[PDB]
């Protein structure tokens, strides 16, 4: 499924990330359109042999079981494949854990490239939530 923004927001809100460790709903939809283009389907395959799963490209080396990245953990405790479902539930309990982790949303390299520090309250402008 492709989200669209208020979509995607108003879901995500629905699901509690909006404030979850402080970061506000802006923060989220912003890390989810610089990831995956609000694509749940989206996989990229990166340089050490993980991939990223779903709508905030969730790694396997950590995060989910793709049983081809050696070495990895599992430790959201599902199939990276639950990542990619039209219903992002999988997605957010699982972002839930990485932002808790101790590096807060620094985990999404592409938040701390191109969402950290700007004005993330404009992804939620005329949104119906
Ligand atoms: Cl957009
Ligand atoms: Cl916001
Ligand atoms: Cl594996
Ligand atoms: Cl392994
Ligand atoms: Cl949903
Ligand atoms: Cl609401
Ligand atoms: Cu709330
Ligand atoms: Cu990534
Ligand atoms: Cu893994
Ligand atoms: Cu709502």
């Amino acid at each position: 499924k492709v989200f669209g923004r208020c979509e995607l927001a108003a879901a995500m809100k629905r699901h509690g990330l909006d404030n979850y460790r402080g970061y506000s709903l802006g923060n989220w939809v912003c890390a989810a359109k610089f990831e995956s283009n609000f694509n749940t389907q989206a996989t990229n395959r990166n340089t050490d042999g993980s991939t990223d799963y779903g709508i905030l490209q969730i790694n396997s080396r950590w995060w989910c079981n793709d049983g081809r990245t050696p070495g990895s953990r599992n430790l959201c405790n599902i199939p990276c494949s639950a990542l990619l479902s039209s219903d992002i539930t999988a997605s957010v309990n699982c972002a839930k854990k990485i932002v808790s982790d101790g590096n807060g949303m620094n985990a999404w390299v592409a938040w701390r490239n191109r969402c950290k520090g700007t004005d993330v309250q404009a992804w939620i402008r005329g949104c119906r939530l």
